[PDB]
């Protein structure tokens, strides 16, 4: 058989929901090669792995390949890009003779942007006759013996748009970016030939990666690795010798080597969009009991029943608005929202989408849309829609798409009632709002014992005996009071020479009183015109 | 053995902090070659070095090859760019077959961006087979022989973003504007054979010499050896003889001849951000005891213990906001938040971000940040917060990354109080401001002996007895002070026919008193506003 050295479908932990999808997608046809002869079904030829650059996308196709027993040529776009005019071609044509002349198989083409660009983007013609017969030999769709083109590219923008009609790329499926859960799967398979001392617990490790791609994640367990093989070996001054086995297992990574592995900068995967499925309940957001009662109408009673919501002649709301003070836990309410639907979450921001009104990047704003539009199921949270008007004409004119069944809810924050235009207050589109409140004492106490419980905690306090004088203070406030205290335990506590009580008291009387009072009014006169 | 003529590690005094991370990055490639071939772990292959040009890029990897042992092959872009259509790519491969022939050995890419632009940038199409076919020979990594392959250019964005994705080119190491200690070093270095005279003392000299890169200051020095030259061996009438070496070492560079070469023009670096490590304490800022009791809670203390505040489960601020009149030690304080934090100094401007603004360049903000995220550990100081809203959003959206662990500090200054933007204040990203006030008795006495201890000083003078009138005479404004008196100081001491408490005292009793005296309650409002 194969060794086991070859990549498996155990060896990927990015986002394994995504390689169900791949499997649900190409495994019928591939386990099965005969079955598509009888039944006149045309099985889904060209499958397109789009995602950052290093989430594994190789590996992806190679495990898919091995697992199932189908041959694996690759066509490695840089590759067959430097070769002489003409002779591009022939060894295209050649590579899928090739996947034809062994099939069922499965060829690979990395790099997709380096044949095919968006724009024509290279006004020499050689380029033309390479992304043409790669379009002609997408035309290999005559129900054959089974040939399926996965393909890679770093935007799903970024290829030629005639791939993207139907029968030449069908299925366009993200690999995405792995979560904290994918991060800890991944460095449990990156320790198998490493040998790890018990010390390294790796799931603060995996916490502290987050906004990093698979790749640098491997590459940051080697350097890891290459900090605990360099303490020794030219310190022990055994080079001389053969490579001893009992040494290497003898040697541990141990946890400073990956403190120090991730203190050096591994920004391989820059800053984009967050796809994360979120534990945080109900409870870990403070008070709002009867905005949790609207919003079980309003997320939770359309997904318990969607047969009967459906039966009553209606859609689902599109998605609620939060209304109200600024970082109140309207933020982190859309959490609960992702975790108790059991669905995904996307934080878009509104600084984010300002970049993009600045750079006119609302293909951006498409492709944000559209990525909400193959998560499932998901939300999708935006703050400062105030910020914004071309961003709010592109959220408009997107947002007409009707995926209830997609179970999408359109969530956005903002604190000026009327200042933002009444475009989106039309009724249909997105009107269904909230006033979401300042916190009272059941929020503010709620969310002191969740913010304070993640951290060490020597409360000793009655908390509605110290949360009574925030008349309005604000969880971000009061947050940044918990904040502010725990920097004078810090304060107090690391003084010495070489408890927590009363930081939270002298919390209490403390000087420092900053709340917005005059707002209170401000939305209770738009709240009395709702009446 | 190689001739002692050729580089060594000695040679180098640039940057010997990156020097130490491109050796901690190839030694064990290159000086251990067989035990990546046992152990699971990739070798990182292709470092990046990336600078100004004439930094010496092609001497750390000649000195790295030599030292090592290891053959060293130079691709110099410019020399295969003008081969013939095919040639190039011919020339390519067979410089990559002998880099694996003789392997191990290191080959280099100087001026990659004569290779492979940012942009695809030509239209023609061989600069597309050139570039292709590096990207294919960057998958020589079949964790071979070990072959690293470094590269050099201008920036960092300069380059294809295809040649930045992982496995083709990983680590990513600024060699670095030199400081003035490395100037020290490197005309420490330029002095074995040029055999100087006992009168130069290259210390002012390389303080002198801020702003240049070790290109020009061995062209300077090359220019005081010809300088010296120059008046002998034709004035002498003795060019027909042999030339003589004992009338070399007998010929001395003169002190002169440095101020000479240093008086030519020599912009061979233009001017452009800057990267130090600051010795300047807490004392040589002028008071603040009370800024400096917050400050060390905002720097020293997370760094003086890591482990027991990210224990407490809160991440160190981002950084304060210098807020308060302008120009009173604030531009200067960094120097000791970076000082006793033991960290490297950014001191990037207003008005430089502002020339981003106009010519449109966000994506050198992103490449300032990046370089903050480079340098580690290191502050981010930048004044004139409110002259910039399109770099305030991308300041915004850049500052979202995490590092703490890489211990950068977002300080910035502005005296505007709220004419500046409150999307900063937002909580978690840029909100622990403090007021720093006008510089008060003890400020202006220790700022006055500071900058006065780096003049000739013949002071005679209580402090207090000069600055007891100096109601709110700012720091900027005292230094102003002692220009116009050290100036006054000159009127009266270079007057002639062919001593300092005088000018003091005429200082004392000037007519010229010019104090904002109105915007200390105007910062006063607003510091009772946060009461
Ligand atoms: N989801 C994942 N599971 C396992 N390993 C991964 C994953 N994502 C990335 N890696 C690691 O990161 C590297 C990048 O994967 P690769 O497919 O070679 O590059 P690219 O994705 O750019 O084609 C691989 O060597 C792999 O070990
Ligand atoms: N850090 C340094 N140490 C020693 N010499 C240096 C340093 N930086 C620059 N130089 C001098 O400056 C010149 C520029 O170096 P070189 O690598 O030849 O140019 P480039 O960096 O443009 O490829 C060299 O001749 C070298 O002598």
């Amino acid at each position: 058989e194969e060794s086991l050295n070859e990549v498996g479908y155990d060896d990927i932990g990015g986002c394994r929901k995504q390689l169900a999808q791949i499997k649900e997608m190409v495994e019928l046809p591939l386990r099965h090669p005969a079955l598509f002869k009888a039944i006149g079904v045309k099985p889904p030829r060209g499958i397109l792995l789009y995602g950052p650059p290093g989430t594994g996308k190789t590996l992806i196709a190679r495990a898919v390949a091995n697992e199932t027993g189908a041959f694996f040529f690759l066509i490695n776009g840089p590759e067959i890009m430097s070769k002489l005019a003409g002779e591009s071609e022939s060894n295209l044509r050649k590579a899928f003779e090739e996947a034809e002349k062994n099939a069922p198989a499965i060829i690979f083409i990395d790099e997709l942007d380096a044949i095919a660009p968006k724009r024509e983007k290279t006004h020499g013609e050689v380029e033309r006759r390479i992304v043409s017969q790669l379009l002609t030999l997408m035309d290999g769709l005559k129900q054959r013996a089974h040939v399926i083109v996965m393909a890679a590219t770093n935007r799903p923008n970024s290829i030629d748009p005639a791939l993207r009609r139907f029968g030449r790329f069908d299925r366009e499926v993200d690999i995405g970016i792995p979560d904290a859960t994918g991060r800890l799967e991944i460095l449990q398979i990156h320790t198998k030939n490493m040998k790890l001392a018990d010390d390294v617990d790796l799931e603060q490790v995996a916490n502290e990666t987050h906004g990093h791609v698979g790749a640098d994640l491997a590459a940051l367990c080697s350097e890891a690795a290459l900090q605990a093989i360099r303490k020794k070996m030219d310190l022990i001054d055994l080079e001389d010798e053969t490579i001893d086995a009992e040494v290497m297992n003898s040697l541990a990574v141990t946890m400073d080597d990956f403190r120090w592995a991730l203190s050096q900068s591994n920004p391989s995967a820059p800053r984009e969009t967050v796809v994360e499925v979120p534990q945080v309940t109900w409870e870990d957001i403070g008070g709002l009991e009867d905005v949790k009662r609207e919003l079980q109408e309003l997320v939770q009673y359309p997904v318990e029943h969607p047969d009967k919501f459906l039966k009553f002649g209606m859609t689902p709301s599109k998605g609620v608005l939060f209304y109200g003070p600024p970082g109140c836990g309207k933020t982190l309410l859309a959490k609960a929202i992702a975790n108790e639907c059991q669905a995904n979450f996307i934080s878009i921001k509104g600084p984010e989408l300002l970049t993009m009104w600045f750079g006119e990047s609302e293909a951006n704003v498409r492709e944000i849309f559209d990525k909400a539009r193959q998560a499932a199921p998901c939300v999708l949270f935006f703050d400062e829609l105030d910020s914004i008007d071309r961003v709010i004409n592109q959220i408009l004119t997107e947002m007409d798409g009707m995926s209830t069944k997609k179970n999408v809810f359109i969530i956005g924050a903002t604190n000026r009632p009327d200042i933002i235009d009444p475009a989106i207050l039309r009724p249909g589109r997105l009107d269904q709002l909230i006033y979401i409140p300042l916190p009272d004492e059941k929020s503010r106490v709620a969310i002191l014992k969740a913010n304070l419980r993640k951290s060490p905690v020597a409360k000793d306090v009655d908390l509605e005996f110290l949360a009574k004088m925030t008349n309005g203070f604000s969880g971000a406030d009061l947050t940044e009071i918990c904040q502010r205290a725990c920097k004078l335990a810090i304060r107090e506590s690391i003084e010495s020479e070489i408890i927590r009580r009363d930081h939270f008291e002298e919390a209490m009387r403390f000087a420092r009183r900053s709340v917005s009072d005059n707002d209170i009014r401000k939305y209770e006169m738009f709240a009395q015109t709702l009446q």
